[PDB]
C-alpha cells in the first residue's frame, strides 16, 4: 500500500502529487530549501499526527488537497526533545523504570550498587554489568524476563552510538544529535507498530564507523510494520534505501518539485535529471584540495583533562583549516566548545566564562580574535529575520525611502520598519498574526485580518520599488533579492554572501524563531564572509555540514577556504568526509567514545590520517581520497 499526497503546496512545494510505499525506508534527498521538510514534515507528519489527535476527547491542516493512505505519524528531530531540566538519559528512554522494578524485585543493591549508581555506569558499562549477572537461582525467574527487555533497549542505545552515555546525564545536556539518537532507541524500543516516522537527519553527530549499525537499526524500524521516512544527505544511507524521493530541482522558488523517484539502482541509471544522482555516480564531486596550507605559527593547550580528556596537550596550526575528528563522545566538543573556546575568549576578550580543567596556553597571542559561529538562534522573537540580522534591510528601507512617492508622501526610512510605530500595522505589532487574550498557555495564532500577514499598513504598501513593496521584498528569497538589487552594491554584497554559504533559498523576512540551527550558523558564516580585514581571527564552528546536501556542502567548503585564505584560522568539528578531506590538519580523538577515548589517536594531514591504522577517521577518509 501507499501514502498519497494530494496537491501538496506547503511553502514552495508545486502543488505536487507524491505516491509514497508504505512498510519501507523512504530516504527523502535534494538540496537545502528544495522543500524536504515541508513535505515530510509539515505535510505528512503533521497531518498523520493531527488526524490522530482528532480522535482523542474534547478534540492547523496544512496547504495540501487530501493524503490517502495516512497513519498516526512520530517526528524524530531536534525539536522533539525534553525541555524537562528533571530529566535524564533513563526517564526520557524509558529505562529508568524498568530499572526501579528491577530493584524493586530484589533488593536496594544488585552486586554492590545500588540504582543511582548503576545509572552513573556508561550504557556499555551497563550492559556488561548485567550480562555478568547471575548472583541468584530464582531471582532469576522473578527478573528475568525483565533484564533481557531493559537489555535490550539498552543495545538500542549502543546501536545508535550512544554507548558512552550514562542513564544519570540529564537530558538537557545532550547535544541535538544526541538527543535524535536517544528518540529514535527510544522509539525502537517501544516496539510501536503500524506508524510514519519522519526522521530528521539521523546521521547527524554519528560518525561514518557507526553508520552501518545506524542504517540496520532504520530497517529494524521499518521491519517492526512501520513506514519510515528519512530526510538524510549521507550517501550510505542513500544508498541503503527501498525507496528514494529527490526533491528539487534546487532549492527556493527553483524547487518544490519530485525530480526522481524509485530505487537506488534507477537513480543511478539515469542521474542527469538530479544533483543527487551526479554526485552519487561520480559525474559531480566536492573537490580534495591539492596545495595543502602550512602555518604561519601555531598556539597549543596543555594539559586539558575535561571530561573524558586524558590530560592531552593539542597543537593548533594558525592559518590553516583545521578538523578536529572522532566517534561521537570523544571528547571533540569537551575539547573545543568547552575548554578551547571559552580559555581563549578569555585571554583575548573580555573573561569570564567557565572553561574545562586544562593547565595553560601559549601563543594565544598569535591570533587577534576569538570567534565562534554556533548554532543558536540568530534571534528569538519573529522580529528578527535574515534581512535585519544581517542589516541588509536598513539599506533596503532607505532605498524605499529614496523612491520619489515616498519622499513626496513625507516617508522617511523609519516608515518601512516593521519595529516602529507610523508604516507598521498596529493592530498586529508589525508582526502579521494576533493571539486569542485567554489566560495564559500556547494560545491560537491567527493571522491577522487587516494586514492579511503582510505586516504593514495600506498606505506604507502603496509605495513600490519596481513594482514590489516593502512586504513584496520581505518575502524575496535571498537568490530572488540577489538578482533584483544586483544594481546597489552594498545591498548586492550581503546578498551574495548568503547566496554562496548557500542560503540563496531563504526568505528575506522569515522570522528567526523558524529557522534550523544549522541555517542560523551559516546566517552568522555569512556576517563574518562580509566582514573586511578581519587577518588574524580563529574561527569555531560545530558540525557545519547538519542540513547539508552535497552542493550544499561544496559550497560551504568553498566559504571555509575563502575565510583561511584571507588569513584566518577555522576549526571545525566534523564527521562529514567531503570537509575533512579538505582540511590542511586533522586532529583525531578516540579511539572509541567515553572512558576508551579522549587520547589524540592521529594528527596531520588528510593524507597522513589516512595513512594511520588506529584512526577510524583515516579508516573512511582512505576511500575518498
Ligand atoms: N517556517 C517557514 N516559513 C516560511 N518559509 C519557510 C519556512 N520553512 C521553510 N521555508 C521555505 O520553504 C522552502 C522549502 O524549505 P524546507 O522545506 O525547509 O527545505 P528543505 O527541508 O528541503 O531544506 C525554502 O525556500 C524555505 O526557505
Ligand atoms: N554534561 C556533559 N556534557 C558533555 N559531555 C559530557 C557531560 N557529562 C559527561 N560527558 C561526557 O564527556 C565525554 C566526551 O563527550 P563529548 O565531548 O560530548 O564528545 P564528542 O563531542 O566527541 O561527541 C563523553 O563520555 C560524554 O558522555
Ligand atoms: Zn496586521
Amino acid at each position: 500500500n501507499e501514502i498519497v499526497v494530494k496537491g501538496a503546496r506547503v511553502h514552495n512545494l508545486k502543488n505536487i502529487t507524491v505516491r509514497i510505499p508504505k512498510n519501507r525506508l523512504v530516504v527523502i534527498t535534494g538540496v537545502s530549501g528544495s522543500g524536504k521538510s515541508s513535505l515530510a514534515m509539515d505535510t505528512i507528519y503533521a497531518e498523520g499526527q493531527r488526524r490522530y489527535l482528532e480522535s482523542l476527547s474534547t478534540y492547523k491542516k496544512p496547504d495540501v488537497d487530501e493524503i490517502e493512505g495516512l497513519s498516526p505519524a512520530i517526528a524524530i528531530d531536534q525539536k522533539t526533545v525534553s525541555h524537562n531540566p528533571r530529566s535524564t538519559v533513563g526517564t526520557v528512554t524509558e529505562i529508568y523504570d524498568y530499572l526501579r522494578v528491577l530493584y524493586a524485585r530484589i533488593g536496594k543493591k544488585i552486586n554492590g550498587l545500588n540504582i543511582h549508581e548503576f545509572t552513573e555506569l556508561s550504557i556499555s558499562e551497563e550492559l556488561e554489568f548485567l550480562k555478568n549477572l547471575n548472583l541468584t537461582e530464582r531471582e532469576r525467574e522473578i527478573v528475568g524476563e525483565l533484564l533481557k527487555e531493559i537489555e535490550k533497549r539498552l543495545e538500542f542505545l549502543v546501536d545508535v552510538g550512544l554507548e558512552y552515555l550514562t542513564l544519570s546525564r540529564s537530558a538537557t545536556t545532550l547535544s541535538g544529535g544526541e538527543s535524535q539518537r536517544i528518540r529514535l532507541a527510544t522509539q525502537i524500543g517501544s516496539g510501536l507498530t503500524g506508524v510514519i516516522y519522519v526522521l530528521d537527519e539521523p546521521t547527524i553527530g554519528l560518525h561514518p564507523r557507526d553508520t552501518e549499525r545506524l542504517i540496520k537499526t532504520l530497517k529494524k524500524l521499518r521491519d517492526l510494520g512501520n513506514t519510515v521516512i528519512v530526510v538524510e544527505h549521507d550517501e550510505e544511507v542513500i544508498r541503503n534505501a527501498d525507496h528514494i524521493i529527490d526533491i528539487g530541482p534546487g532549492g527556493g522558488t527553483n524547487g518544490g518539485r519530485v525530480v526522481f523517484q524509485g530505487t537506488v539502482d534507477e537513480l543511478l541509471k539515469n542521474p542527469d535529471s538530479s544533483l543527487t544522482g551526479e554526485y552519487l555516480s561520480g559525474k559531480r564531486k566536492i573537490t580534495v584540495n591539492k596545495t595543502r596550507r602550512l602555518p604561519y605559527a601555531s598556539l597549543k593547550i596543555k594539559g586539558v583533562r575535561h571530561n573524558n580528556l586524558k590530560n592531552i596537550d593539542v597543537e593548533i596550526p594558525l592559518g590553516v583549516f583545521v578538523c578536529v575528528t572522532g566517534v561521537s563522545g570523544s571528547g571533540k566538543s569537551s575539547l573545543v566548545m568547552e575548554t578551547l573556546y571559552p580559555a581563549l575568549m578569555n585571554l583575548l576578550h573580555k573573561t569570564k566564562l567557565p572553561a574545562g580543567e586544562f593547565d595553560s596556553i601559549e601563543g594565544h597571542e598569535n591570533i587577534d580574535k576569538m570567534i565562534a559561529i554556533d548554532q543558536s538562534p540568530i534571534g528569538r522573537t519573529p522580529r528578527s529575520n535574515p534581512a535585519t540580522y544581517t542589516k541588509v534591510f536598513d539599506e533596503i528601507r532607505s532605498l524605499f525611502a529614496m523612491t520619489p512617492a515616498a519622499k513626496a508622501r513625507g516617508y522617511n526610512k523609519s516608515r518601512f520598519s516593521f519595529n516602529l510605530k507610523g508604516g507598521r500595522c498596529e493592530a498586529c505589532q508589525g508582526q502579521g498574526y494576533v493571539k486569542i487574550e485567554m489566560l495564559f498557555l500556547p494560545d491560537v495564532y491567527v493571522e491577522c485580518d487587516v494586514c492579511k500577514g503582510k505586516r504593514y499598513n495600506r498606505e506604507t504598501l502603496e509605495i513600490t520599488y519596481k513594482g514590489k513593496n516593502i512586504s513584496d521584498i520581505l518575502d524575496m528569497t535571498v537568490d530572488e533579492a540577489l538578482e533584483f538589487f544586483k544594481n546597489i552594491p552594498s545591498i548586492k554584497r550581503t546578498l551574495q554572501v548568503l547566496h554562496d554559504v548557500g542560503l540563496g533559498y531563504v526568505k528575506l523576512g522569515q522570522p528567526a524563531t523558524t529557522l534550523s540551527g544549522g541555517e542560523a550558523q551559516r546566517i552568522k558564516l555569512a556576517s563574518e564572509l562580509r566582514k573586511r580585514d578581519t587577518g588574524r581571527t580563529l574561527y569555531i564552528l560545530d558540525e557545519p555540514t547538519v542540513g547539508l546536501h552535497f552542493e550544499d556542502v561544496r559550497k560551504l567548503v568553498e566559504v571555509l577556504h575563502r575565510l583561511v585564505d584571507r588569513g584566518n584560522t577555522v576549526i571545525v568539528i566534523e564527521h562529514n568526509l567531503d570537509v575533512i578531506k579538505n582540511a590542511d590538519h586533522i586532529i583525531d580523538l578516540g579511539p572509541e567514545g567515553g572512558k576508551e577515548g579522549g587520547y589524540i589517536v592521529a594528527t596531520g594531514t588528510p593524507e597522513e590520517i589516512a595513512k594511520n591504522p588506529h584512526s577510524y577517521t583515516g579508516r573512511f577518509l582512505k576511500n575518498v581520497l
